[PDB]
């Protein structure tokens, strides 16, 4: 099976890219696994697969670290995210989130429902597994809880069964037979969640799919729009409809596929002690513990020789960046494009730690628009701020064409020379706020509410008559002969050069 | 003759730390020159140094480009900044900066008056000098003349004779014997200019000298106080009384081993055209020219094989951000400390095209403070902004002991996750603004006036009860002995690894 379709074959595919390591000896899951994913993910370096984890029982279970992170070279940056896909591994970021985009204006492609798969090879009942017992990693010191789940995708269906979502949301092990995990608005597990509650009738029927398709991984982590049914969207997205089994305890279908499957059920009642958790924005907070929703698992499915893949997030650079910031951002720009706004690219920088989006607009369409900063701002994070796919994303700066919105250096160079603070900005404090953002959550004022922003770079000239400057730089401040001679004879005068490396 | 003390003995430096390259082929002056020292400053290459001028006459002039500009290394980063000042190759930007405040508290040092010295070596009157007839180079290809002064020190005192300035601002050939520059408020030259106006009797006795002492080039960047004669106060931070010349058409001093010297008189009544240029924020703007302050050159002077240094700025790295940022960054240090501010360390991140500084606070002593973000903050920017050392830096952030200000992607992180937009923000609109910037001088609003911000990044709890979080890095969510062992095991396991490289 392609890569992009089979987890275990999108780890075969790391191997051979030579963006894997194989580590065969034993691995404590009481933060040492977590410790050298982390180290990956700060230094850029092959992926971890800990085929040794100590507790692991009963083919319970090894772990691949950092599936989604960034590999050293500039060439094949991306290559990680590439191979959920079937995109080539040097794809540039626009071509991952064009992949990512293109499934919205095609019709769904309905999974298919075959009888088993590798997912079925095992299966534990309620007397036959412990989640305590399970060698469940602990992620970062400070953890409040044994965090199972950071790459698997929650499953969970609208009452009336017309939209069945997938996304990534964290949870925890609360007991041998119950997770707590985060269910927050506006996320689509809340929103399902409120509909079951409001039903009143039965816990929400779940199930938890670790190690399910990349491309179906990669639609967990985007917002893609309320209603829409992830599996559908990914069908479409790759060309072929995704192969489902049957729940064995409850009528939800999973990725045939699958490396482990929890089935069981969401309470519309209980809630239980959940974080706190190292998260994307590179903090913990020792002791902060809340309620959070609460999971009963009925059963476990899995593969011979399952591998749960985990994500050891905070600082720079993990899936939390890589996958939330870049989605969302995808997202943005279509919703942008759909409200006639001029916006050609839109990227979530690393040097935000993912909490900006940089909009790239066509200054050519805004000089047509004959507007001014302050309207086309105010439009602009009224369009951004109010929609779901805002959400995580709390300053917006615009910039003009000249600006490649997918190089932090130049979107930083562009906020902090085009922007006056104040006057070129506009604040929204009646929007919804994004809590985990530490200034946030624990920060001097509402957890859930403003502290957003749009910070106008585009300058003055590009809502009128153009641009009006060159770059002091190489590349605009000299003649094109004169660059390329320099370029030619660069060595020859004596100073210092390879693209892949 | 030390190198710290001699700028021909500071180029013998740089050849034998292997950060020259010698082109002793034909160079143009008009582009070719500037445009090899733009691509060394974009990409921290070895500093040119061009022997065969096209239009070299009467021994005027080879050129130095990159004087001030970045090591590929991060072992020796600030190399040729060190090279300036005695220092080692490897000393960090603390001790630079250290270094260039140590005279703050000591009696200054007054220059020595010696007879002759190198810069005497060649002269040539009025009637024997041209300087459209020089090798002066055109830096950028829209530049409104062609920058002769671009690390050259400005020499004028006031009338009363007690303060002897030095300093660097830009200045361009206007004819055959004069120049025209930038002489704009706050500045030291403007300053002392004024005083001439006022007095109303004479034009200001003026020298340029280039290639001079690379400790007094420093100075010569610096906004050390308000009457402080920049000689003295490197004699003080040398632990060396400088040698200086008399001028030969009037009573001021120069460096006895300067390059190449000017002598003549700025204006207190006429004006010429001046700029554009390309500048240090990156950006020129075409056919933005405007009246500036205008010399005239009786006089010059030089040494056999005079070397002019040149400064092609614009976009990262040149002289522009590692010493106006730097050393303005120094001196708002001391500032803050003077007015009983708890700051530890500053710095101009590179990153925000050096229009930030970082202010690092002791958070043991704000706590005792017993104050408030809103307060504190607006006691700093009053502080900073109401003076000169504040000039041209628009963004303050203030930042808690966790963080190295000297690290802009540890200050980007802090900013991004620690500061509310609005909420924990001051902007400041009635300070003097700081034209240059684009989104002043070229903006929305009054080129002159605010767009000024202090943004507070120190968490809630660090005015109160200390820190309550860990980073979720590896550094700090994972316990001492289990670091070591992952650090101990890396190559072992089959993961990457030089200091120097
Ligand atoms: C890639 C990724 C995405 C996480 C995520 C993580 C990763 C690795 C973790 C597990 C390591 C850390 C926490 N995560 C959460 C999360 N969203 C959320 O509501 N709660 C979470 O706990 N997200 C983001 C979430 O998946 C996106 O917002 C989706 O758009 C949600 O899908 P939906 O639009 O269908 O609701
Ligand atoms: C290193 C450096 C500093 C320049 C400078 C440049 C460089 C290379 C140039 C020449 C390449 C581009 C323009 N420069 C100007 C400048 N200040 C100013 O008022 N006008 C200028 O044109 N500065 C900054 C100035 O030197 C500092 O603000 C000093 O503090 C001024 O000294 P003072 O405190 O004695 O006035
Ligand atoms: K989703
Ligand atoms: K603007
Ligand atoms: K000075
Ligand atoms: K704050
Ligand atoms: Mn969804
Ligand atoms: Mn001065």
């Amino acid at each position: 099976q392609p890569a992009h379709l089979c987890f275990r074959s999108f780890v075969e595919a790391l191997k051979v890219d030579n963006d894997l390591v194989e580590i065969n000896t034993p691995i404590d899951p009481n933060l040492e696994a977590a410790a050298i994913t982390r180290r990956v993910c700060e230094t850029n370096d092959k992926a971890p697969l800990f085929n040794n984890l100590i507790g692991m029982k009963n083919g319970l279970f090894r772990i691949l670290g950092a599936p989604g992170s960034l590999r050293k070279s500039s060439a094949d940056r991306y290559g990680r995210l590439a191979r959920h896909l079937a995109l080539p591994p040097t794809a540039s970021m626009r071509e991952i989130l064009d992949k990512m985009l293109s499934a919205s204006d095609m019709p769904p492609i309905p999974p298919t429902i075959v009888p088993t798969g590798p997912c079925k090879e095992n299966s534990l009942d309620d007397s036959e597994f412990d989640l305590t017992e399970l060698p469940v990693p602990l992620i970062h010191k400070s953890d409040g809880g044994k965090y199972i789940q950071t790459y698997g995708m929650h499953i969970v269906q609208s009452p009336d069964g017309t939209w069945t979502n997938w996304s990534i949301a964290r949870a925890m092990v609360h007991d041998k037979n119950h997770l707590t995990g985060l269910c927050i608005p506006p996320q689509h597990i809340w929103q399902i969640h409120q509909m079951w509650k409001k039903e009143g009738r039965s816990d929400v029927p779940w199930a938890l799919a670790f190690g399910v398709p990349p491309a179906a991984i990669m639609a967990s982590s985007m917002p893609i729009p309320d209603g829409v049914t992830e599996a559908g969207y990914v069908g479409a997205m790759t060309g072929s409809s995704l192969e489902l089994v049957k729940c064995d305890t409850n009528d939800l279908y999973v990725p045939a596929t699958s490396e482990i499957v929890l089935e069981g059920t969401l309470s519309i009642s209980e809630t239980g002690p959940e974080g706190p958790f190292g998260e994307m924005h590179g903090y913990i907070f020792p002791g902060d513990t809340h309620l959070g929703c609460k999971y009963k698992v009925n059963r476990i499915t899995y593969r011979n020789n399952a591998i749960m893949p985990m994500s050891s997030c905070g600082r720079l650079t993990d899936e939390t960046h890589t996958m939330i910031g870049s989605l969302a951002a995808a997202e943005i720009r279509k919703l942008c494009q759909q409200n006639d706004l001029p916006i050609t690219d839109a990227f979530a920088p690393f040097e935000s730690q993912v909490t900006w989006v940089a909009l790239r607009v066509d200054t050519e369409k805004l000089r047509a628009m004959k507007t001014t900063s302050e309207g086309f701002r105010k439009r602009v994070g009224d369009v951004v701020f109010n929609h779901k796919a805002g959400y995580t994303i709390h300053r917006l700066v615009l910039v003009g064409d000249d600006i490649d919105v997918y190089e932090g250096k130049d979107v930083l160079w562009a906020f902090s020379t085009r922007c006056r603070p104040g006057m070129d900005e506009t604040l929204f404090e009646d929007v919804r706020g994004f809590p985990l953002i530490p200034y946030m959550g624990h920060g001097n004022g509402p957890a859930h509410r403003g502290g957003k922003v749009v910070s106008d770079a585009l300058m003055p000239t590009e809502y009128t008559t153009g641009r009006n400057w060159e770059a002091a730089d190489f590349n605009q401040s000299y003649p094109e002969d004169l660059k390329q001679k320099v370029l030619d004879n660069w060595t020859k005068m004596g100073f210092s050069n390879h693209h892949h490396h």
